[PDB]
């Protein structure tokens, strides 16, 4: 899967 | 926002 | 391939 | 940073 950081927001598609 | 397109899916924070 | 667009910073994996 | 992991590219804006 992708992994997506976004400071404390983090989601895997 | 970010964005990220991830095939049909578009992550957006 | 994925898009990432993070403000005017953009890139394609 | 945001960080984007694709497989073996970590994309780091």
């Amino acid at each position: 899967a992708v992994k997506v950081k976004v400071x404390p927001t983090k989601v895997k598609v």
